[PDB]
């Protein structure tokens, strides 16, 4: 099955198009051939800086009847610099117009953290800390029920939240519309067990980010494990005849998760489609989510004296 139910009632499509570090001068492309070779489903973000050049390749589509608008279903997520509620429409209106788009299907918060406004996407003193802004998640969240009750946005989710941040939301006095979806890095060496059980327990639909375990990361160090270099991973592509990135993203698939592996490459967009034709069995399960090390590849630590910083908890 292609989509997944949100509570809002429709549909998302169960693999997407990731788009941080794409490029603009290649992200363009990308989309365009991802369209082409079926993907429906595209993340993007302010902070990621090309969402104008996704616009392009949307729009592009969209006239040469490719696709239609409704099929298609457009996420993207309000940067920590637009916390307070003043700013927050603003911000949802510059990816709109960013995007060339009237709607976006899905809009997330996309960390529980609000930084210091300002031109600055991290702002840091003098020391190297990043300077928080006076923003608590709730108001965040009240903002963004405003763009679903204003017609911007179909959708509203968080990301990076962990379950106590999605519990102040849940049990927020006067909640307007639960979040749909969160999105968390997920892969065989984090595999979020615990936090997929609370938030799937809580009807919340899952995104599992960087699932190929983001090796264009720019703070890699060589010393890092390296999913697609797993020989093990390897072994158990071989076994299906299908690739190391195949395999790392169908095991989130058949956790009920929404995947979103990100290419500029159009071989690689085309290959990391072709998922749906295999299943990996219950041992090639058991034995993926027995790599779990805990091991974040998104957890910049200047943000970890922030009140809000996710990663303290267990999950
Ligand atoms: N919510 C947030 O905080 C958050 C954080 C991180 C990521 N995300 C989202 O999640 C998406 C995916 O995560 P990610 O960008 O960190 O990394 P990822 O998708 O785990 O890995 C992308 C890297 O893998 C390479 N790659 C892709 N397909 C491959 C294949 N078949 N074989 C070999 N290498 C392949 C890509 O190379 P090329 O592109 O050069 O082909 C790129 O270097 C993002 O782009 C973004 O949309 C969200
Ligand atoms: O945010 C994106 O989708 C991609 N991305 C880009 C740059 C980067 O450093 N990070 C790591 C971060 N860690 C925190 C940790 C916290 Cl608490 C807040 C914000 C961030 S950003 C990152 O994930």
């Amino acid at each position: 099955a292609s989509r997944i139910l949100l509570n809002n009632g429709a549909k998302m499509p169960i693999l997407g198009l990731g788009t941080w570090k794409s490029p603009p001068g290649q992200v363009t492309e990308a989309v365009k051939v991802a369209i082409d070779v079926g993907y429906r489903h595209i993340d993007c973000a302010h902070v990621y800086q090309n969402e104008n050049e996704v616009g392009v390749a949307i729009q592009e589509k969209l006239r040469e009847q490719v696709v239609k608008r409704e099929e298609l279903f457009i996420v993207s997520k309000l940067w920590c610099t637009y916390h307070e509620k003043g700013l927050v429409k603003g911000a949802c209106q510059k990816t709109l117009s960013d995007l060339k788009l009237d709607y976006l299907d899905l809009y997330l918060i996309h960390w529980p953290t609000g930084f210091k406004p300002g031109k600055e996407f991290f702002p840091l003193d003098e020391s190297g800390n990043v300077v928080p802004s006076d923003t608590n998640i709730l108001d965040t969240w009240a903002a963004m029920e405003e763009l679903v009750d204003e017609g911007l946005v179909k959708a509203i989710g968080i990301s990076n939240f962990n379950h106590l941040q999605v519990e102040m939301i849940l049990n927020k006095p006067g909640l307007k519309y639960k979040p749909a979806v969160n999105q968390i890095e997920c892969h065989p060496y984090l595999t979020q067990e615990k936090l997929i059980q609370y938030c799937q327990s809580k009807g919340i639909v899952v995104t599992a980010y960087s699932p190929l375990g983001s090796p264009d990361r720019p703070w890699a160090k060589p010393e890092d494990p390296s999913l697609l270099e797993d020989p093990r991973i390897k072994a158990i592509a071989a076994k299906h005849n299908k690739t190391t990135a195949q395999v790392l993203i169908r095991f989130p698939m058949q956790r009920n998760l929404v995947v979103i592996p990100k290419s500029v490459t159009p071989e690689r967009i085309a290959e990391n489609f072709k998922v749906f034709d295999f299943e990996l069995s219950s041992q090639d399960m058991t034995t993926l989510l027995s790599y779990n090390r805990n091991w974040r590849v998104c957890a910049l630590l200047r943000c970890t004296s922030h009140k809000d910083y996710p990663f303290h908890e267990e999950f």
